[PDB]
């Protein structure tokens, strides 16, 4: 299992990368999903997680070509607007930015596909 | 579909109930996962929630039944641990209490169980 990291910081995406790593999954860091969109043409990954506002479109698009990979989204601003338009657009989950925690976004991720990837 | 909730208050009883109808779900407010385990025995249903502390071994166990049903657990207290434990133990998805709100409490689960068609 791969799973693909989206956030222009350094330390929120270093966190969460490093975080999956503890499971044994393979996680990317990168800026914008522009980068993760263009790469998973290439590659192959079952976890895509951006934090950004075009994670709406991102997402919506990405259901209509791989409907079995897991598009996570995440929003500074952890609103019900956001969240019910992020699911209607395609977003599988919405994740509040700054999260719970490490362990939690990792648990949510292997929970929420439990298709692939295991301890 | 038919929608659970369980919640010994009487507020998010009434709130998420309604909330769901308008999509067009039977939505059930109950006290204890007690009546709702006993009740889903005599009925068939789609979508369960319930907001309790022992939601983790209640969901762990339905998992065990009817892996298709979606389980929800819900806590006062959205922490990490306790998200992580949740879908460990069977739980489907976590939900803090209070939530972000009724549309998106409607919107993820009608989102989580999409699959099930019949429209």
């Amino acid at each position: 299992m791969r799973v693909l990291l989206i956030e222009k910081n350094s330390v929120l995406g270093g966190e969460i990368e490093k975080g999956l790593n503890v499971k044994g999954f393979m996680a990317d860091v990168t800026e914008s999903l522009e980068d993760g969109e263009y790469l998973m043409d290439i590659r192959n990954y079952d976890l895509v997680m951006v934090s950004d506002k075009n994670a709406l479109s991102f997402v919506s698009r990405i259901k209509e070509k791989h409907s079995s990979i897991v598009v996570l989204v995440s929003s500074d601003n952890p609103t019900s607007e956001e969240e019910v338009h992020a699911f209607e657009q395609g977003a599988d989950d919405y994740i509040a930015k700054p999260y719970r925690s490490i362990k939690a976004l990792v648990a949510r991720i292997e929970a929420r596909l439990r298709f692939w990837g295991s301890n």
